[PDB]
């Protein structure tokens, strides 16, 4: 159904391919169970008005804790040593590769990472409920519609780049709101604070731009290329696990460096 799968069960999985999701996969939810502990122990610092930004945050780490570690439970159960080839086959007996599990877990996350930053920042011209509903709409618009393309992966590549371009469509309207946001809640804020919002910018734009280059690190380098492979596979479960600490629990850090900083 997906690629994981076909490769699992096609030209199979080397020890170090299996080992190595295994172990970034690990690492991903590991880390947001000490996301979950920094925001919960931190909020004591911000004042109460900034303090719905911890709690967000606290309230994706467990999402992100149960969700992703559910996917490395899967990822791990899915695939069999076969000693007569050498590599790490599909296994009939499990529940193969689900990338349901990730998908969930950024439909419940998108409306609440663009949520908290309007709790830290203030708006100057544009609206409060204006800006959220645009947020929540698109964000998950972009989700179900990546969602329904992820699944011809294989059986249709057509259809996989049709969903990724209007799920991409959502995506361009999101960091346009974003960017009036952060427009806007730079002004009447010190320098400092200001530098801030630049750096969360950039981090915005970087860590989500990394989602949509594992929708695609396989046919990046054609239908016959290197990361057509067991690789390609490394790659995209690598750079979702980058995209994933630095989206949720980096971008939660430094708004809680930022409500800091208001507080002065
Ligand atoms: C886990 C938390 C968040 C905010 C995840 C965000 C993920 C993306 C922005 C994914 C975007 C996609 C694009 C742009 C196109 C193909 C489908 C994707 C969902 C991977
Ligand atoms: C040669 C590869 C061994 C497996 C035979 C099946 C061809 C690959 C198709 C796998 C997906 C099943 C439709
Ligand atoms: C100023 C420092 C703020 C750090 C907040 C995030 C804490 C977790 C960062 C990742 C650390 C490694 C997680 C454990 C790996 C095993
Ligand atoms: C100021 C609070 C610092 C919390 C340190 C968290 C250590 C990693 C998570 C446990
Ligand atoms: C300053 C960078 C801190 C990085 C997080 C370290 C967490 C260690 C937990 C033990
Ligand atoms: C509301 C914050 C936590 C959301 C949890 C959503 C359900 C997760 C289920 C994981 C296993 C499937
Ligand atoms: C509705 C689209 C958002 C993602 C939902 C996918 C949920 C998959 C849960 C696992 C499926 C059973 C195994
Ligand atoms: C304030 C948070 C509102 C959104 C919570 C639910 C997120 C999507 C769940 C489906
Ligand atoms: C100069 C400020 C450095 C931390 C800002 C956030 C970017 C961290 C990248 C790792
Ligand atoms: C803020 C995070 C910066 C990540 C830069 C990209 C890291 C390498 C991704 C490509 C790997 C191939
Ligand atoms: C809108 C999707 C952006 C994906 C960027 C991928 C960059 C690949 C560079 C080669
Ligand atoms: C401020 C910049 C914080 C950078 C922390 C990065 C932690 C990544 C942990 C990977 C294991």
């Amino acid at each position: 159904a997906n690629f994981e799968n076909f490769i699992g069960a096609t030209e199979g999985f080397s020890e170090i391919a299996y080992q190595f999701t295994s172990h970034i996969l690990t690492l991903g939810y590991a880390v947001m169970l000490a996301g979950l502990l920094y925001f919960i122990l931190t909020i004591k610092n911000v004042d109460k008005k900034f303090q719905m930004s911890n709690i967000l945050s606290a309230v994706v780490m467990v999402s992100a804790f149960l969700l992703l570690y559910a996917q490395a439970q899967n990822w791990t159960s899915s695939f069999t040593f076969n000693e007569e080839v050498g590599r790490y086959f599909l296994d009939p007996s499990g529940d193969l590769f689900n990338n349901g599990y990730r998908y969930l877990n950024w439909l419940i996350d998108v409306p609440m990472l663009l949520f908290q930053i309007l709790f830290v920042v203030s708006l100057t011209t544009s609206k409060f409920s204006s800006v959220r509903n645009q947020f929540w709409f698109s964000g998950a618009m972009m989700i179900i519609t990546g969602y329904i393309g992820q699944f011809y992966e294989v059986s249709n590549l057509t259809a996989f780049l049709v969903w990724g371009a209007i799920s991409s469509a959502f995506f361009f309207h999101i960091l346009w709101v974003m960017k009036k946001v952060i427009n806007e809640g730079k002004e009447g804020i010190s320098p400092a604070g200001q530098k801030i919002l630049s750096n969360i910018w950039i981090l915005f734009l970087i860590s989500w731009t990394l989602y949509p280059g594992a929708y695609l690190m396989p046919y990046l380098t054609g239908v016959d290329g290197f990361l057509y492979s067991e690789d390609g596979v490394m790659a995209r479960q690598l750079v979702y696990t980058i995209a994933d600490v630095s989206s949720k629990v980096i971008y939660g850090v430094l708004l809680g460096n930022l409500a800091i900083t208001l507080s002065k």
